[PDB]
């Protein structure tokens, strides 16, 4: 498990925001779905 975030988990232009520990991914405004799927 070394950095669980590649490529932005979210399936859109989100953004990566993780570390050793730590995992969110910064969405859309207005956009629902764990990894921006909503
Ligand atoms: C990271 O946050 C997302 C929501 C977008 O605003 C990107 O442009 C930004 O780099």
């Amino acid at each position: 498990d070394v950095n669980e975030c590649i490529s932005n988990p979210c399936q859109n232009d989100a953004t990566c925001l993780d570390q050793i520990g730590e995992f969110q991914c910064i969405c859309m405004p207005g956009y629902e779905g764990v990894y921006c799927e909503i």
